């Protein structure tokens, strides 16, 4: 099916039309050192050139697109009212209807943003779509995500990505 629709759209903004948001993760809570090891490369549009063997990815996770203010926006950048807490991840209401929201398939996710005016925009990482088996024993961690922050590419990149990280680690709690 093409969907390009029978006369020009939106667009003519951006140096490239899509985006590609991943999932990182540390294998011992390292993910302070990795955010060291990526704040000094260009990874605000390029995808990540070299990561360390502390660091892993995972398919799977489910995350939502919003605006600078937290609201849950549609692929077009209408807003669905709903807002959601950078400390909390907690929604103001019910899931919504036509936001902007997919799952890690096996490297990343797709997102197209040529129908997004030029602007300043957020990611939510929600745990409350069906996702893959880590909470029952496995490698997985347990740890919060914090969100993530992005404006649209203006830059010289040959395709944009996205790499969300966490900053708690495992319980001392827990035998």
């Amino acid at each position: 099916m093409e969907t390009a629709s029978a006369a020009t759209v939106f667009a003519a903004g951006t140096t490239t039309t899509s985006v590609t948001v991943h999932k990182l993760l540390a294998t011992d809570g390292d993910m302070d050192k990795i955010a060291n090891e990526l704040e000094t490369g260009n990874y605000a549009g390029n995808k990540v050139g070299v990561l360390p063997a502390n660091a892993k990815e995972i398919a799977g996770v489910m995350f939502v697109w919003t605006n600078t203010n937290n609201e849950i926006i549609d692929e077009n950048g209408q807003t669905l009212g709903v807002n959601i807490d950078p400390q909390t991840f907690k929604l103001s209401g019910a899931m919504p209807a036509t936001a902007m929201k997919k799952l890690t398939e096996a490297e990343g996710a797709k997102f197209n943003t040529a129908n997004l005016p030029a602007a300043k925009y957020k990611i939510y990482e929600i745990h409350s779509l069906s996702t893959y088996v880590g909470e029952d024993g496995a490698t997985l961690t347990g740890s919060k995500a914090v969100p993530i922050e992005i404006e649209l590419p203006l830059n010289d990149v040959v395709d944009a990505h996205v790499y969300p990280k966490n900053t708690e680690a495992k319980p001392k709690i827990l035998e």
